[PDB]
């Protein structure tokens, strides 16, 4: 039975039942318990909001997209907002129980899979330049500042993907990748990661 | 699952929407498909969400009336809107005889495309009939339609005092939208002798 979507009096229906993304359908409506249920990736259009999703972790995020953040093991060590500025997005992170000092703080290439940080890849770089804030042949559109985290083993900061954008399918496009904390400070000149080492923390930025 | 909006966590407790008085899950995973309560998320960015039965239809931001005539084709569609001084009806109709046409809001839903089971106007005031009768009037009472040569209407009304907030005693959700084969005179009670019901549909809820 065909379900009908009207917004502000304007029909939002689907031609024939069946929502499509990204070249697969499926039923644009379920009901249940007399719950009318639609597609997480249909239901941007029906409330007027960006609705970001993060799959492995079935988190939806709706305005701002959020990342939550993991140690090796899977166990949540703090959090990030990101919004779109001009040329660039900000990041707002928290996190805790980090060993004190600087720490690289990058856009990966890649989702993490598995919750296995080697499965990030590289630096985020769709400018093709080398790594760092401080090299003249720098910069990655990933690079952020290090991480400063105190003797508490906490961090706040507001740091900027310079270039990055929350549009979608556009070169420097930040959705869908990952973030990563390493073990060892980023010296700012270094390819590929200025000598950042292990990642400790990371996680997912949704789509 | 988990749901932040513009970055706080708004998850609920034990994974259950609280909905239509039961609970349903706040997802479904249908043949590798995650699946959301559109009422979940339209109420987490605060757009009103309204569900009519009859047209299987959900209304996001304002209500949608899918009206139908005795034979259960489709002649047209209201939206309403909240007011200061009621709800704003922009109606337009297909298949109507030229000239006026009663048209009302009744008390109750049409069961199954008999227009009698819609019962009489919206009156929650205990008025008489007719916005020219000075006892009147209902607050469903709208003035006529004027249809004309080509057999569409097409309008702006008010149904004065009524509401589409919930719970109150002039509350129009739930209740129906009746088109007459005749004029209203403004004046009669009950309905200002505007004769056949011809086209009608039900007003969200
Ligand atoms: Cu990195
Ligand atoms: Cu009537
Ligand atoms: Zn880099
Ligand atoms: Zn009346």
């Amino acid at each position: 039975s065909k379900i009908s979507y009207y917004v502000n009096g304007k029909d939002h229906s689907t031609p024939a039942g069946q929502f499509m993304n990204q070249g697969t359908a499926a039923p644009d409506s379920i009901i249940h318990n007399g719950t009318t249920y639609v597609p997480v990736r249909m239901v941007s259009d029906l409330v007027g909001q960006p609705v970001y999703w993060e799959q492995a972790s079935r988190t939806i995020s709706l305005g701002l997209p959020v990342v939550k953040l993991y140690n090796a093991a899977g166990e949540s060590v703090g959090s990030a907002t990101l919004e779109q500025i001009n040329d660039g997005v900000k990041v707002k992170i928290t996190a805790s129980g980090l060993t004190p000092g600087k720490h690289g703080f990058h856009v990966h290439e890649n989702v993490i899979q598995g919750g296995d940080f080697k499965s990030a890849g590289g630096h985020f770089n769709p400018t093709d330049k080398h790594h760092g804030l401080e090299n003249p042949q720098g910069s990655h559109v990933g690079d952020m500042p290090n991480l400063v985290v105190g003797t508490d083993g906490n961090a706040e900061a507001e740091m900027i993907i310079q270039h990055g954008t929350l549009e979608k399918d556009q070169p420097n496009t930040v959705l869908g990748r990952s973030l990563i904390i390493h073990a060892g400070e980023d010296d700012g000149v270094t390819d590929p990661s200025g000598n950042s080492g292990d990642r400790v923390a990371g996680g997912n930025i949704p789509e």
